[PDB]
Parts: C-alpha cells; sequence; structure tokens
RNA sequence: GCAUGCGACCUCUGUUUGA
RNA sequence: UCAAACAGAGGUCGCAUGC
C-alpha cells in the first residue's frame, strides 16, 4: 500500500495549509490522502504549539471503520489514537480524551453534545479537523452545527482556528437544475466548510481510472403481478371496517390519514372515543399488511397479520374487536392457501433470486450487498433468503441502527469481509456511505431510491475491479428518478470541473460573498 | 425520549402561461 | 373562477440515522 501518485497530488493544497475539499471518486483511498495530510500536519507544526487532530465520521460503523485505519496507522508511530463516540460519550469526560490524544476519531454529535453540555467551547483546541463524507454539512446537521461555530469563530476572535479538511466523492447538486445552478450548490457547499481550495485528480487522471472504476447501474423494472388476490381481500376487509367508521389504501397516505383521524378524537363520548383507537388500528396493521406484501413475500404479510390477531386477545378484546377478528377468520383458510401458493408471489423477489444467482453461478465466490430502504424489510428479506432453496448457497447477514447491537454490528461487518461463510449482506443506510468491503463485487438495489449522492454512494461500496450495480423497481417514477440523477451526476462533475477552473481570488470572493449572507452584530 | 437528514402530504401568499 | 407551471412562508406525518 504506497502512496499513489494521484493521492499525493490531492494532497498538495491541504499541506499548503489551505482549508481543502477532497473531492475524488468512490473508493480511491481519500482515507488514506487524509492520514499523509495528517502527517504533513504533525510534521510542519511551528513553535512549541502541538496538534490535535479530530477526524469526524457520520455513521457509527464507519467511525468503526476509520478509527481502526488511524490507530493502525498512527498508534506504531507512537501517536495517542482514541475514540470517542455513542457507546463512550457518558463514560468518558472529552476534555481528557482530547489532551491525552494526539488524533481523535469521533461521531459528529459528540462535539456537538460536548458543546452545548459545557465540557468544551472553543474550537481552537484541534488543529486539523477532517470531515469524511462531508457533503453532510446540511442546514441543522451537526457537521453544519460545529461548521457555523468555526466560523462564528473566525470573526469573534481571530485568534487561530483549525484547518479545516472535507473529503468526499459526492460533492451533490442542490436542486441546481442547470450546471450554472449546480456551481452555485457546490460553491455554497465549499462556504459551509469554509473551503479555500477544492481538490480534483487534475493531472494524473490516468492514474486514477487504473485503480478505481464505476460503471451503469443496471436499472430492472419488474412489472406488479397480474391478478393479485391477496390485494383484493384486504382492501374489502378495510372498506367494511371504513363503511363501519361512518356508523360512529396501501399507501403512505392512508396511514397519515389514520393518525389524523387518532389525534381527532384525543360517556357517550368515551365509550365512541376507544371505539376508533379499535377501528384506526386494524386498518392500520391492515394496511402495513399490503405495504409489507408489496415488497415481501404474502407469507410475510400473513404472518404479520397473525402476529396481531392473537394480540387482539391479550388486550380488552371488546365486542368490536370479536366481531372484526371474525370477518378475518371465515376468509383466513382463502389466504392461508395463498401463502402456498408458487407461481402467484411478488416477481420483484423472483428477480432478485434470478439476479443472485445469475452472480454466484458465474463467481461462486462474489460478495454482494443487498441494500434495502427499512429494517423490517431488511430482515424479511433474510427470511426470503434463507427460506429459498435456490438461494441458500449463502448465509445471509444483516446490518442495521436500533430500535442490532454496537458490538452485534461488529461482528457481522468482520464476518461479512473475509468468512466466505456469509458472503452476502443485506443493509441498511448505516452502509451507503464511506464503508470498505475490499473483497465486495456486486451491490444490488431492491427498491432503494433516492438523491444522486445516494445512488453514487451505494455503488461505490462495490470495490475490488470487480463492480456491478443492480436496482430493482416495480415503480416508473423510479426507473425515471434514477436516470434523472445519472444526467445531475454527469451535470455534477462539469460543476466542479469548471469551479476549478477559475483563478484563486474569484473562487475565494465566492465563497466570502456566499458566507457574508451568514454573519452576526455585536454590542 | 430527543435531534437530524431524507421522503410523503397539506396550507397560506404571491409570479407565469393557459382556458 | 378553473387548469397548469415556478417560487417565497407554514402545518402534519412516515422512514433512516445520530445522540
Ligand atoms: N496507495 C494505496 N495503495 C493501495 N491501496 C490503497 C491505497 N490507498 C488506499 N488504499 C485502499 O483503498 C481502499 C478504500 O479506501 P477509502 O479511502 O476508504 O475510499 P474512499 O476514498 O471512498 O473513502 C482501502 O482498502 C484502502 O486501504
Ligand atoms: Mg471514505
Amino acid at each position: 500500500k504506497k502512496a499513489r501518485s494521484y493521492q499525493i497530488e490531492l494532497a498538495q493544497p491541504a499541506i499548503n495549509g489551505k482549508n481543502a475539499l477532497i473531492c475524488a471518486p468512490t473508493g480511491s483511498g481519500k482515507t488514506f490522502v487524509s492520514i499523509l495530510i495528517c502527517e504533513h500536519h504533525f510534521q510542519n507544526m511551528p513553535a512549541g504549539r502541538k496538534a490535535k487532530v479530530v477526524f469526524l465520521a457520520t455513521k457509527v460503523p464507519v467511525y468503526e471503520q476509520q478509527k481502526n485505519v488511524f490507530k493502525h496507522h498512527f498508534e506504531r508511530q507512537g501517536y495517542s489514537v482514541q475514540g470517542i463516540s455513542g457507546e463512550n460519550f457518558s463514560n468518558v469526560s472529552v476534555e481528557k480524551v482530547i489532551e491525552d490524544s494526539d488524533i481523535i476519531v469521533v461521531t459528529p454529535q459528540i462535539l456537538v453534545n460536548s458543546f452545548e453540555d459545557g465540557t468544551l467551547t472553543s474550537l481552537s483546541i484541534f488543529t486539523l479537523m477532517i470531515f469524511d463524507e462531508c457533503h453532510n454539512t446540511t442546514g441543522n446537521h451537526p457537521y453544519n452545527v460545529l461548521m457555523t461555530r468555526y466560523l462564528e469563530q473566525k470573526f469573534n476572535s481571530a485568534s487561530q482556528l483549525p484547518q479545516i479538511l472535507g473529503l468526499t466523492a459526492s460533492v451533490g447538486v442542490g436542486n441546481a437544475k442547470n450546471i450554472e445552478e449546480t456551481i452555485e450548490h457546490i460553491c455554497s457547499l465549499c462556504s459551509y466548510l469554509d473551503i479555500q481550495a477544492i481538490s480534483t485528480v487534475r493531472e494524473n487522471i490516468q492514474e486514477l481510472q487504473r485503480f478505481m472504476n464505476k460503471p451503469e447501474i443496471d436499472v430492472r423494472l419488474v412489472k406488479r403481478r397480474i391478478h393479485n388476490p391477496f390485494a383484493a381481500i384486504i382492501s374489502n376487509l378495510m372498506s367494511e371496517t371504513e363503511a363501519l367508521m361512518r356508523t360512529i389504501f396501501g399507501t403512505q397516505n392512508y396511514e397519515h390519514w389514520i393518525v389524523v383521524t387518532q389525534r381527532k378524537c384525543r360517556e357517550e363520548e368515551s365509550r365512541i372515543c376507544r371505539a376508533l383507537f379499535i377501528c384506526t388500528e386494524h386498518l392500520r396493521k391492515y394496511n402495513d399488511a399490503l405495504i409489507i406484501s408489496e415488497d415481501a413475500r404474502i407469507i410475510d404479510a400473513l404472518s404479520y397479520l397473525t402476529e396481531f390477531f392473537t394480540n387482539v386477545k391479550n388486550g380488552p378484546y371488546t365486542e368490536l374487536e370479536q366481531h372484526l377478528t371474525a370477518k378475518f377468520q371465515e376468509k383466513e383458510p382463502e389466504l392461508i392457501a395463498l401463502s402456498k401458493d408458487e407461481t402467484n408471489e411478488n416477481p420483484k423477489l423472483e428477480e432478485l433470486v434470478c439476479i443472485l444467482d445469475d452472480a454466484y453461478r458465474y463467481n461462486p465466490q462474489t460478495r454482494t450487498l443487498l441494500f434495502a430502504k427499512t429494517r423490517a424489510l431488511v430482515s424479511a428479506l433474510k427470511k426470503c433468503m434463507e427460506e429459498n432453496p435456490i438461494l441458500n448457497y449463502i448465509k445471509p447477514g444483516v446490518l442495521m441502527g436500533r430500535g442490532m447491537t454496537l458490538p452485534s454490528q461488529k461482528g457481522v461487518l468482520d464476518a461479512f469481509k473475509t468468512s466466505k461463510d456469509n458472503r452476502l449482506l443485506i443493509a441498511t443506510s448505516v452502509a451507503d456511505e464511506g464503508i470498505d468491503i475490499v473483497q465486495c463485487n456486486l451491490v444490488v438495489l431492491y427498491e432503494y431510491s433516492g438523491n444522486v449522492t445516494k445512488m453514487i454512494q451505494v455503488r461505490g461500496r462495490g470495490r475490488a475491479a470487480g463492480s456491478k450495480c443492480i436496482l430493482v423497481t416495480s415503480k416508473t417514477e423510479v426507473v425515471e428518478n434514477e436516470k434523472c440523477n445519472r444526467y445531475k451526476e454527469e451535470m455534477m462533475n462539469k460543476a466542479v470541473e469548471k469551479i476549478q477552473k477559475w483563478d484563486e481570488e474569484t473562487f475565494a470572493k465566492k465563497i466570502h460573498n456566499l458566507q457574508m449572507k451568514e454573519r452576526v452584530l455585536r454590542d
């Protein structure tokens, strides 16, 4: 692992002391650049005043990952590298850990936290800050909260602040519909993080196209399976429950409307009150059951329901709770017969099955990441893997936050990198940024939509020459929005390539002009 | 529990072209 | 008045993540 020539090139503007943003493609080794910057920070430190470096990483696993690189590289040099975090925060006084540490890796919230906490009131304490996936500097996200602070202190003392460093493979594109606006948005981002130079692989492009490369995002539309009995059955069982509401579908809006009706109603009042807290719930859990089958199997939907109708007995189980539960159990053996179906299943799941086989026969040692939007879905997908004879080649893992333990995470990832047991990892948003599975080959998106940023960062989870990235939708708009992104992403690059062709003064001037939009008076 | 990003939804007030 | 488009201010909700 010898410094690459573009890596040393990207370094330059930061070593000349300037607040840099390092835009360089997903996987190019920006993290190395930042440690290289870090050596040339300690090296060059003037006087007796010495250096504290803080690396900030957005989500926990990325904090862990980067914390561990940084230790393995600087501890042997004889540096104190300590990681404060969500686990560590109410076990340590930040005060000390900084003054003990030459390098602190941090979840960004912690510094925010400890700033309101009193523990800390001077960003001056560090001499270099690094923001991994720095593009997250928006509105009231921690990064900006801290950076607002940084900017205030700039005027309120003009007495040395730390050097800033943004790493990002995805500078973004605001709402910019035109290249001119995309530039206004990028320049906006540079202002938030007080950038004075943007770093690009300018001169060493050829070297860069070697090491990391990217392809298309194979989009796959599957039409909703014609003849869907299950959808009709529940909708009617909901219609009869909506008919009964006056006497006293599978969309987001139905959930929104159920909460409209649950707040309005919150002893001819009191018996009608908790009558609608019985009507709304059943309608809601029917609704959730539709939308759970939308992606999963019917067997997951009916699971979700028996899990509710056996729970209707537990609590009150009043008159109405009996007349509704019974309406279901008449029409239940109809459904459990449909569970047992062969052909009539979600064709999104038929395609994934196809897709995973297509890749695990052609290459038996592939490592996939299957991304889904929601925990429930991610977890329900693990069931869909295990229980399918054609796909249980591979043990599947799951990655998450917590409603999964932070140690339980360390395990599944550490496993998935090198196990050759579980060669596929279903994950959620935690995994979509900054995370480095060297042996990862394929990344599959299961109704994983999104911003340009997401759909750049996610396909970049696929490393190691072997790269492929396959989406699976049934929706029109999702097939399009994503195409839309492939334009926005092209536009994004030019924005920068262009911005880069300005002179020092005029870029600098742009950022100040933008910052001056955010000052504060003193009297 | 709280925060944030993101998405859906709705409202107000204005500008555009249309009928 | 209607429809369609853009933008400024606000209300609610869902997901994910962070503390
Ligand atoms: N000069 C180098 N030579 C060989 N491997 C490198 C070099 N620099 C970085 N890498 C490796 O590239 C992989 C991904 O790097 P990373 O910096 O996380 O990508 P990103 O820039 O998207 O964050 C890591 O395994 C890292 O060790
Ligand atoms: Mg990185």
